Parts: C-alpha cells; sequence; structure tokens
C-alpha cells in the first residue's frame, strides 16, 4: 500500500491514460487534468522523482520518458502531457493494457542498461505505475504476463514490496477487473476527489526530514495534518495564544501573549503528535521577545493598545520530531521557501515578496481555534489604505487618535473586509499563511483587531454589520527581517534582503 515520500533513492513514477473508444473526449480530458495534478503533487516533496508519461489504446505511445532527463523537470512533463491529444489514437481504438504496461516494462529493461544493473543507482529505484481507464481489455493477451515480468526485473518479495506499486484509476468502469491490474484500484468522479485520493495514495511517515510548508490536501485528515506548523502556547496567565514552528525547535508567535513577565519557565508549547490525541507539550529553554514592544507606549498620546514589534520567537528544550503532525512552515526570504517556490538561486527577499504578495487583494488564512482553516483576504497597495483608515472609528481603543497611521503602519497586514473571518484573542499569535504549488507560507502574524467574534461570549463567533467595523491586522514578516536574521541566522539560511 502507498507510494513512498522520502529523501532516499528515486522515484519512478509511471501515468498510463486510456484512450479506448470506451473513454470519451470528455474523459481523457478529466485524465489531463488528474495527471496534471499527480504530477504537481509528486514535485511539492523536493524528493528525487521521474515522471513517464503514456497514452495507450491499441499501442502505448510514449510521451515522456525516464530514460530522459527532462522527466525530472516538472515544467517539461506538464508540458509533454499538456500537448497530448486523444485523436492520436483514432487509428487504434481498442484497449490493449498489457501492450501499455509491456512499455513501462521496456522502459525499465532500457534503463536497466542506462544505469547498470549491480549498481545503486538502478536498485534504489522505486516504482509506481498508474493507470488512468476503466479497464474493458480487449487486445494484447493478459496484463499479468506484464506484471509479472515488472516483477521479475525489480526483484519484488515480501522484503521488497515496497519498490512496486500499481494503481488503476477510473474516472467518469470495471470494479474488479481494476482490482486485477492494481486496494489499489478506484472509482472517482471529480478530479477534486482524486485529488483527495491521490492525497491517500502517498506515504510520508518516513520523511523525518526538516523540510517546510508540507501538509494534508484531503479531508479525512486531521486538522493537524492539514496545519501541521500549528502549536498551542500557554504562558503564565490562563490566555491562550497560537504560534508557529519555522523550525525543529523554534517557534514564531505574538509578543503581546506574554503581558505577566518574560520569566518562560511557567510558559507551554503545545505540538501536533502522531501518536497523541492531544498532542506532545514542550517547555521553552529560552525567550525572544522584541525589544520595541511596548503596549502602553503611546499610551500618553491618548492610545492605550499599541502593537508596534508584536512578535517573539521560544526556542524550546527539546528538539521536535518532524511528523505527519509536526513540520515547520516555510519562512519566506530563506533558502527554505526558495526551493519551496521552485525559484532560481539568486532570489531576494524582494523577490519572495513580489511572488507571494501579487495582488492587491491576496487570499490567505489563519487557523481557529476549531483548528480548522479559515479564509481572509489581504488588502495591499492602495486597498491597504482605505483597508487601515477605518480604524479611525474604533474610540474604545483610540480616543485622541487623529493621525491612522500612528496606530496602524506599514509594519501590518490588513484584513477582515467583506467576508473574511476575523481571529479571535486565543488565535492570536497564530500564523497567517499562503498556499503555493501545495506549500505553505507564513506571510503575516495574528497581532490585533477592531471585533473578536469569541467575546460573545459564553461559550460562538459573531460577526455583525452595523457596529463600526471589524477589521484584522497581521504583524508582516518581510517588514520583520532584520530581527528574524537577527535570532534565526543558525536555524535557517536566508536570503539576500
Ligand atoms: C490515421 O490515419 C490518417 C489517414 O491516413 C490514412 O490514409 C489512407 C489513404 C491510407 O493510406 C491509410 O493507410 C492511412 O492510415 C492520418 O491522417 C493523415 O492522412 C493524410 C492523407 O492520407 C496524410 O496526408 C497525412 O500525412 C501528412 O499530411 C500532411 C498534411 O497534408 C502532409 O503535408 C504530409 O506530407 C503528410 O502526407 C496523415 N497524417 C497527418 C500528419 O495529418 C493520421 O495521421 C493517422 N493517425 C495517427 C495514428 O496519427
Ligand atoms: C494524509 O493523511 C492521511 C491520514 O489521514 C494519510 O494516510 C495514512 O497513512 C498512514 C501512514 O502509512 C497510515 O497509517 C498506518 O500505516 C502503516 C503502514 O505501515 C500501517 O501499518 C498502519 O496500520 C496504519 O495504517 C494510515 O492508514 C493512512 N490513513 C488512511 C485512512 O489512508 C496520508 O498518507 C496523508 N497524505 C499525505 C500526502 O501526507
Ligand atoms: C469550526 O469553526 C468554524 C467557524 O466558526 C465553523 O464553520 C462554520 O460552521 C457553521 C455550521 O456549519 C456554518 O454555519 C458556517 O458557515 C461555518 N463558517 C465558515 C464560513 O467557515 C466550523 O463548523 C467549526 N467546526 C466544528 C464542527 O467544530
Ligand atoms: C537526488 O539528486 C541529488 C543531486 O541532484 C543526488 O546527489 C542524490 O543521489 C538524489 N537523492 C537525494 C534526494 O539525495
Ligand atoms: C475521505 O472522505 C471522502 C469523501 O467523503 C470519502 O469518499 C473517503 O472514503 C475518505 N477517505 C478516502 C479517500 O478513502
Amino acid at each position: 500500500s502507498k507510494i513512498q515520500i522520502q529523501r532516499s533513492g528515486h522515484l519512478n513514477l509511471y501515468l498510463l491514460l486510456d484512450c479506448s473508444q470506451s473513454v470519451s473526449e470528455n474523459d481523457f480530458l478529466i485524465f489531463k487534468e488528474s495527471a496534471s495534478l499527480m504530477v504537481d503533487r509528486i514535485f511539492s516533496f523536493e524528493i528525487n522523482v521521474s515522471v513517464a508519461i503514456i497514452t495507450f489504446a491499441s499501442e502505448p505511445k510514449v510521451l515522456m520518458s525516464v530514460l530522459n532527463d527532462n522527466s525530472r523537470d516538472m515544467t517539461e512533463v506538464i508540458s509533454s502531457l499538456e500537448n497530448a491529444n486523444y485523436k492520436d489514437h483514432e487509428n487504434g481504438t481498442g484497449t490493449n493494457t498489457y501492450a501499455a504496461l509491456n512499455s513501462v516494462y521496456l522502459m525499465m529493461n532500457n534503463q536497466m542498461r542506462l544505469l547498470g544493473m549491480e549498481t545503486m543507482a538502478w536498485q534504489e529505484i522505486r516504482h509506481a505505475i498508474i493507470l488512468l481507464t476503466d479497464g474493458k481489455s480487449n487486445m494484447g493477451g493478459s496484463p499479468k504476463t506484464a506484471v509479472d515480468h515488472i516483477r521479475e526485473i525489480l526483484n519484488i518479495n515480501q522484503k521488497r514490496n515496497d519498490y512496486l506499486d500499481i494503481y488503476a484509476i477510473g474516472v467518469g468502469v470495471d470494479w474488479r477487473e481494476l482490482n486485477e491490474l492494481g486496494r489499489h484500484a478506484f472509482i472517482l468522479q471529480d478530479t477534486k476527489a482524486l485529488h483527495q485520493v491521490f492525497e491517500h495514495m502517498l506515504d510520508v511517515s518516513k520523511l523525518t526530514d526538516t523540510i517546510c510548508g508540507v501538509g494534508n490536501m484531503s479531508a479525512n485528515a486531521s486538522d493537524q495534518e492539514r496545519t501541521p506548523w500549528h502549536v498551542t502556547i500557554k504562558p503564565k496567565s490562563q490566555e491562550t495564544c497560537r504560534g508557529a514552528l519555522i523550525s525543529d525547535q523554534w517557534v514564531l508567535t505574538a509578543a503581546h501573549c506574554f503581558r505577566d513577565g518574560n520569566d518562560h519557565s511557567l510558559w507551554r508549547v503545545n505540538v501536533g503528535d502522531p501518536k497523541s490525541q492531544w498532542g506532545k507539550e514542550f517547555l521553552i529553554e529560552k525567550a525572544v521577545i522584541s525589544p520595541g514592544f511596548d503596549v502602553f507606549a503611546k499610551k500618553n498620546q491618548g492610545i492605550l493598545e499599541f502593537y508596534g514589534d508584536d512578535i517573539a520567537l521560544l526556542k524550546l528544550a527539546q528538539k521536535v520530531k518532524m511528523s505527519t503532525h509536526a513540520r515547520p512552515i516555510c519562512l519566506p526570504c530563506t533558502m527554505e521557501a526558495n526551493l519551496a517556490l521552485r525559484r532560481p538561486q539568486g532570489s531576494t527577499c524582494r523577490d519572495h515578496e513580489n511572488e507571494l504578495l501579487n495582488k492587491q487583494s491576496v487570499p490567505a488564512h489563519f487557523v481557529a481555534l476549531n483548528g480548522s482553516k479559515l479564509n481572509i483576504n489581504l488588502k495591499m497597495g492602495v486597498e491597504w489604505t482605505s483597508c487601515a483608515e477605518v480604524v479611525s472609528q474604533e474610540k474604545t481603543m483610540f480616543p485622541n487618535l487623529t493621525d491612522v497611521r500612528e496606530v496602524v503602519t506599514d509594519q501590518f497586514l490588513c484584513s477582515g473586509t467583506q467576508e473574511d473571518e476575523s481571529p479571535c484573542k486565543g488565535e492570536s499569535g497564530g500564523a497567517v499563511f499562503l498556499e503555493r504549488r501545495f506549500r505553505f507560507f507564513q506571510v503575516g502574524l495574528v497581532s490585533w483587531g477592531l471585533y473578536n467574534p469569541c467575546l460573545g461570549s459564553a461559550d460562538k463567533r459573531a460577526p455583525r454589520s452595523k457596529v463600526p467595523p471589524p477589521r484584522d491586522f497581521h504583524i508582516n514578516l518581510f517588514r520583520m527581517q532584520p530581527w528574524l536574521r537577527q535570532h534565526l541566522g543558525d536555524v535557517l539560511n536566508f536570503l539576500p534582503l
């Protein structure tokens, strides 16, 4: 069961696409979309993978081979998949699943020759063959003959089952004949349905690596698995807070969470755990609260609460085991985040800001007390000012306010307009993150806001639209780089400013 995701060895992925009369032209188009995502996902784990693209009907057509160096290049693979045409199998309309699997075998036999039989370069390659089909084989003989042949050239045993996986997926179909080819057989309708199931086809537990911004993309997975960087913080307060793993023992949070003293020996960090229901709890070795933070710094000006430099770093007393439940999030302007973005090597922090925050309204997220993922729109450029200006109506926090720039600076990101969710106080410190090509990036850090949904309060989350009005400001990590560098330069490899 499952394809293995690990730094060890190599993965040869072979995507076989049905093109017979059985499959309509609209059906093959959704195979194309389903094969793209598979390629996109398998390249998002930063592992050594090669993708072969084959279409088959009466005979197989190889569009990408693992013998080609381009099979290790995401762009090239997908282009040879975008250029795939249904009419290419009009002159042969049958279903010859044997010949198509034999193609893969002829490719494996060729790759043996290239690298060497006795070589590590061959025997470390794990093989996964995915057939986007419905079954209904009608020529070429039994597909079993080819599967046996692949087993023989790969030496498959009970101690070597990890080296061969055959899947047969129906999208848009014979049930038990797919189990013949392959539970390694699935019947699916939507492409978004396959996106879910492909998540379950992958085994990541053996990726104890410190890779950032990797999560589980499917429901049926726990909230902790989808947002594995998310931690819960307890200070000397009972007042709950949130934060984010940015490495194996550093967590990024809000400074306003520790408004009772800097003695950290009474604080707890709660990390996700694969065995535990409640997660592993960690003690703190040392804290780094921004020297510039001071809630009552603007008290004499009238401003009761000022959240400038609202940022803090906690070093845990022990390393966190990287797992399906606990991984660091990608922090922008690092080499870590750079590889995640598939960027070139000469990238700067300025490049990263432009890539990630690209529109004037950017859809981001933050995680609720619930644990589930919530949606927000970061307002940039000219939209930022009209987003920020609304703070001029709050007079419970700011009585003698004339200048908005005094409380809200470009140091803050702005969200909370229209149908945005507003974070609660317990959710502050939590990460404000984006998803790009299946990877997760923290652009921000929940700090303050004009309305608290949980301040109902009793147990609920209410908005209300005659209050003047709800709006939320997060610390902008891009504006916070010299500090992050100052303290994390051993932990992360930062890029030029
Ligand atoms: C499926 O077959 C078609 C048709 O080809 C059939 O032609 C019959 C007369 C007979 O010879 C059969 O044995 C043969 O399967 C094929 O589509 C094109 O067919 C036409 C006319 O026969 C060809 O001209 C054309 O090949 C090229 O056409 C270009 C455009 O005019 C010319 O510039 C060039 O010189 C060359 O003649 C065939 N193919 C193309 C490229 O359009 C079709 O290709 C084939 N499907 C498959 C499997 O690709
Ligand atoms: C997304 O999350 C799901 C979990 O909801 C992951 O699927 C799970 O994968 C694990 C790891 O293999 C399975 O747990 C165990 O596997 C071992 C294999 O040795 C087995 O011995 C145990 O009996 C146990 O099954 C788990 O079954 C499986 N869960 C389901 C319901 O499929 C999935 O891997 C994640 N996907 C990604 C891309 O991270
Ligand atoms: C976790 O909290 C979220 C947000 O409060 C819940 O999402 C809401 O669920 C209710 C009931 O189904 C809906 O009326 C709202 O439309 C949802 N809000 C949105 C837009 O996300 C979520 O149900 C909670 N999870 C659980 C079941 O504890
Ligand atoms: C992946 O490629 C690297 C260099 O590109 C190579 O040294 C190594 O054998 C492969 N496996 C990994 C992920 O180390
Ligand atoms: C996850 O949920 C989906 C949709 O409800 C369900 O079909 C499936 O059984 C679950 N897990 C998988 C993909 O096996």
